[PDB]
């Protein structure tokens, strides 16, 4: 044939394929989501996540001085509680679950940048992620609280205040509340695009929210992709540091709608549900993990993402697969 | 608070979420991958696909009819070979297994439309898309070949040539091939963006493919988006009356580009270490399958195409969850 | 004060800088360009480019190993003739210096990606860029010329042949000459955008070109942005496996608007002028040679280039600045 | 060959490539910038900056006639200072060294433009751009000094305010402080894309700023070209009569990317590190400084530029090179 | 009153209006066009044309000279015939008007770009742009005499041949014409969107047509922008080097929607009837007509043309008004 | 030849130039200006503007039903005043020269579309178009002022109050005082795009302005395209029902660019220099006049403009050449 056009050319060897390789993972794009319970003494396995446990308070500050040795940058702190009301009033105590994380953290590695899972369904009877109502989940009532939370997060350390209820105006919300009590430097990672997604699946185990129902009337409908958009430019205009898309798997598409709609640094959340379809599948044998891992990651920050939170974080950065 | 935009008063009900639904998924939309292997007795099971099933030519036509029965409009073909030489010449004989699965299908079921795997990596001794030599696989020689292929296919009944070796000018030789064989009508359904994916980790098993080493001298680099859309657009302008991105799953920013690139249908391949990934966390307990498999394959649909190759298509049909 | 945005939040650390910097640099983004003198004995060091050595092709292979060992996975090849007629025929002969530089870099490392750089200049008696007539550079002339030089350069085996005679249609010449030879399978470097710009100063040294006047009726005018997108795009029309801007540091609005006119490769050359304006000021004292010479190069890449052809590729790789 | 397309048929000529020039230089684009020492009796040269020189305020009145009559019309005008504190206060005195710059000029000189390099980190006892904590530079109180100097300065004569803090807010601040004062009329020349940059070497020793550290808490990552742009447009909803890229010269890709994003007029400097890097090499005779010179500026001109400040200004305006 | 944006500011001053000014005009940007009358003995001056006159091909060495003196790059030849048949072949003559026009200005001054224009209307008997037939003018064989036209143009010095008889498929042919006869080096200034226009009203005069009707079915209607811009569009795929609209004045928006629509240089006729109602407005002491001169060539220049050719050039270059 | 494209094809006849004109011009796109002297007892003709004449206020009434019945839809009334003084005081009287020339036109004809041209260069005893100052015309001075204006010839029946004084925010002054006053209905025809242009010759003659100098540090500089965009998008944010560029014939560029960056009206104004240079070429024999009126018009509206000021509207109506 008479191709002028070939794209092999650039395909023949793998010095070649390196040479031409247009996107790059290492370890600077990983955020690590870990698990702390407290008032517990030993390590908890999950089960729906092969190879998570939750981190027993207690042992917080040694696991966080490994997690910063094999060179992690950042976390995002979840909470197991144990004393869960109505209102989820622990989450802003000014020495509540959420604090202590955030200032065990920032205390044992001082550059270690903390982001702090900012919500209500691990810390509520009910398990939604706010104020519930004759009418279901109060947002109004919700932000209060969110940004009540915001301000004893920020004052026990953390670099993010990650607002993950889904609520109208949390962004808002949650930076006038920092500024007025003198917090402007705090940062807010929006988890923006949340959509009401099958893919948590293992999460409700692993962070143990107590809903029994579905939260559909506040994350948004997995298909559609005009309003995800829209839902991230609201959070841009309410002064988000960060914008965020999860589950991120899925959804590269929408990464990508956003990497062109915005000039604001952008997260993707590699969820449980995709932890557990990545390591169910190679237990079985019927794939390569590191291979659809790396695959995985790197198709992330393909579509367009900044920062990816993935579980892998830690031993890809241990078995020093990412530099 | 006084927000005058507020996303949730249309997710406040079933109803409303419907009303606003913007992407919707249906069988229409869904083709179905068959796996038959020639000369054999009773359908054998694929182990990292599980539910899925390698057909035995001598009941194919028993399926076609099931298939046809639950609503589905469309299979793609892949054989499993007894016959397999250096060039994999079994694929362009008259009488070929290529041959007589577009035939069996169309000659039992004649609304069904066939799409018919365009390559020879089931075919040859090697396990290459190909024509092996002292550098790689030749790709000129390799589309000699692909044309051959093609016409006795057409010849055998198949609606779309769907060239998947992954080769340079492969539609454009296929489109000649096929108008000089007088099927100026037989259409061509390109794997025009073929990514060299660990995703495709249970398919050397179900295939039966006899390659040990990789794919990365002609199928392209997950990472490289540009390319990914370059890839396509050639494939446009060679004639292909539709393109392709596989796999599909984790390359949904690859989807939503091209279909603002171009005006052309886009097929999406949900490969089988997609299906598998699902099959096992689901196994394993991690996540629903139905809420994730309706999920993903909205998700493709979401981000741009227009047909989705699916493993899940009859379950899906059968079990009337996709009318 | 107010202000809800606050750029510096994402300031305030090392990490922060890190997790959002966006555009990061590699040694895989680097070719290293090499100067072999033809008939010397011993390394010649070039007067205008402080730490940059004239290569005895009597050391050539014990070089190519070193460059290899660093790290370093291209080279582009400038030879310095002692064979120079009015032709500059050394450059198309079997055997020419041209031929003997891939032949002995693909031999002693054959994992090397060898560019060829193609041209006249360094082989002619006059200086210019191909055949002088009573009225300027031929075009034509020097376009058989061009092809005659490609196709002993694929065959001595170098990877990629890189036309920089500035000559209009050079890409389909080269490209048609090299198919015709069997070499359909050797990919091309244009250095499509190449401008008649005063920072080349210390490169007639270096390469001993001949040429007394100037080089403005073939190479660009600086100041033309549109001819200079032209130019490259008529390039890609002709086939160019790879596009390249040249000279690269003042002109990266050239490399931006290319990268968004284009999704092949980029290719952008830190000529001479470039890497003496760094030497000479770090040794007047004024200023830190490894920040600047890594913030020029990031530069490069922040602009859309893919490939950075520099002359501290070597020494940022040894010193392992790189990686 | 048959290539309807030559681009080179416009090059034939000295007359052809006139006619066809896409960008012209003048010198109603160049802004000097001019240093000036208080409280010393002779001048004083720079020594990492061949040819530029400290003015002795006591001939301040003599040497910007000079500038004047040889056509620059607007300077920019640094101050070395002798009355450094903590706050840097003598930069908002009614009569500080910012003021009797500004005055001196436009009594000297009614007509020229007089802009004001409007900071503390000359006026500093640390040398930061403003007001130093336990926690580092304090934004809004920096702002707060920037809009009482401003004043002054506006009050002393400077047709243009030019915030070079790389404080957020910094425009905004200063817009209101002139306003409520009376001084509406009095333009603003923001930096607005501020690099924390490694081409400002020669700059500390140029207008003695005694800062040992660095600026990157502040000034932005050379890398970030998405924020670069957000940068400026932030200082464009601010009220900016001007907005500005420095460094220049290795932001070309970042100034074209601007010039496509705003309707305002665009200023670039050409740095201490730039002039350094051109004069040091011209001097090992490495390349042509006037060639250089004019390319340098010229493909300024041409990623966007409408305003360039450069050290050069003065002699290519007196040897007559730029009318 | 708080208005944050003024831009009154700018505009203060003579300085800051200079500063700011967005086009300048130059006398690089300026074409002059003249008319030279074989067989004549003294200047005829044109009536509708102010100061314009016809040159006695007896004195036009002594104008060429004159024009180049005045700092003038560039002409555009029309010449007024004694010889005019039916076909216009005085026009395709190796020794006709045109090619002695050429000559001549190419002998005297062998620096000047000397464009040559390309019709038939001055030497036809019946004034059309071309052959007529009892259907109108004939397109092809209009062609074919181009063709001839354009190649002893090129063989007399011209350095463009600029076709104005709104043919179609006339840069093709004569591109074909012209590298056939050795002349691939010879450019194409094609007057590529060229209007049916009333304000031609003095030409028929100045140049000696014979015209008595209209040229309706060739040249093209002025309301039809999208047209306007097809004609130019279809002239760079037949590869002119140039594109041009004319007349300018009154078609600033095709000027400005063609920059917009190709990379090539676009030129501007300012026409006859343009030259005129400035002249007999300023005569009639309605207007200044430096001022209006000034401000209509810097208008087409701000609209996006290159190069414009104007009746006011020499004027205004001996004047010393334009440098 | 072998053209499948020929434009021409469509140019063949009258009906078929007809049948294809992209752009058409009608009497609904005419807005009559009229000059109306107060105490005068006789028609004064302007002599720069052969052919229109002051109306002298007595007659004001008898002529606006002339116009009304040949057609046009509205007119822009200017007046020529007697009564003078430094602030131009009279234009704000409660019954004005202002005034008067509304409540005189929508008493006589009431569905007629009166616009008010509103500023003070013909009311104020130096001429300039506001409040002059140690400074220059001030700013807000004038837009209290335009306000105070606005209100009485609202209050006096004007459809449309056109601010003139091309002051910055006299838009938002104006709409303001109108609403607060009850006048939320009165239309704004804002002058936003008005040049300090030499168009303008025969106006102050025409309406009788008293200024000697020029109006540069308020109407902008013909040359900045980019900033006359800024001029226009402002307008709209203040509530502008309507824009315009002024002058109109040498700025239909800028036509075309608003009317692709806004979704409002545009009107476009044939200044007194345009009419001036068509009637005083017609008269000269150099042109047809209502060849090039008509061409010039049309122009006009195929740059974008929705309606055309033009002093011809009258004679074009009633010679009945438009309907
Ligand atoms: C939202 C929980 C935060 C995101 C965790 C993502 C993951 O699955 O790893 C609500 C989750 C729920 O349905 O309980
Ligand atoms: C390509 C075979 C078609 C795509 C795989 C279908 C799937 O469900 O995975 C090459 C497969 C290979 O690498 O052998
Ligand atoms: C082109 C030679 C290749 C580019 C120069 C490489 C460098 O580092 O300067 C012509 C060079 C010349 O003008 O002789
Ligand atoms: C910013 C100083 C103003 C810009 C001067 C640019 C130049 O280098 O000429 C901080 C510079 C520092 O690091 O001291
Ligand atoms: C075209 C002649 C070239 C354009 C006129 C130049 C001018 O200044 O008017 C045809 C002219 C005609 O209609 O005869
Ligand atoms: C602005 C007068 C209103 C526009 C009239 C346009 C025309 O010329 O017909 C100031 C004009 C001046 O310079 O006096
Ligand atoms: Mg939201
Ligand atoms: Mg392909
Ligand atoms: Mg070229
Ligand atoms: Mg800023
Ligand atoms: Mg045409
Ligand atoms: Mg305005
Ligand atoms: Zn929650
Ligand atoms: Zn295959
Ligand atoms: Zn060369
Ligand atoms: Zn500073
Ligand atoms: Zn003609
Ligand atoms: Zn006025």
């Amino acid at each position: 044939t008479d191709l002028i056009q070939r794209p092999r050319r650039l395909r023949k060897s793998p010095a070649l394929r390196a040479m031409f390789e247009e996107t790059t993972l290492s370890l600077n794009d990983l955020v690590l989501p870990i698990f702390v319970e407290e008032e517990i003494d030993d390590y908890k396995a999950v089960e729906a996540m092969p190879g998570v446990m939750r981190i027993p308070e207690k042992h917080l500050a040694r696991e966080i001085e490994r997690i910063a040795n094999a060179g992690i940058r950042s976390v995002m702190t979840f909470g197991i509680s144990h004393h869960t009301d109505e209102t989820g009033s622990d989450a802003w105590r000014e020495d509540g679950l959420v604090a202590r994380m955030s200032r065990i953290c920032k205390q044992t590695v001082p550059e270690m940048i903390v982001m702090s899972d900012t919500c209500f369904c691990e810390y509520t009877s009910h398990g939604h992620c706010g104020v519930l109502c004759e009418h279901g989940v109060d947002n109004d009532a919700t932000l209060e609280n969110l940004g009540k939370q915001a301000v004893v997060a920020a004052a026990a350390g953390a670099d993010f205040i990650a607002p993950s209820a889904a609520m109208d105006g949390q962004v808002q919300a949650i930076r006038q509340a920092l500024d007025a009590a003198g917090f402007k430097d705090t940062a807010i990672m929006s988890y923006s695009t949340k959509f009401a997604s099958s893919f948590y699946g293992p999460f409700r185990e692993a962070a143990g929210s107590a809903l029994k129902g579905d939260r559909k009337s506040y994350q948004m409908n997995p298909m559609n992709r005009r309003e995800a958009i829209r839902e991230s430019l609201l959070d841009e205009a309410q002064g988000a540091d960060c914008l965020m898309v999860k589950p991120a798997g899925a959804y590269l598409d929408i990464v990508r709608e956003l990497r062109e709609r915005t000039e604001l640094p952008i997260g993707a959340y590699q969820v449980s549900g995709e932890y557990a379809m990545i390591k169910f599948a190679a237990l079985a044998g019927a794939i390569d993990e590191e291979k659809v891992v790396l695959e995985s990651l790197g198709s992330i920050k393909r579509a367009g993402a900044d920062l990816i939170f993935s579980y892998f974080a830690l031993d890809l950065a241990e078995k020093k697969i990412l530099r």
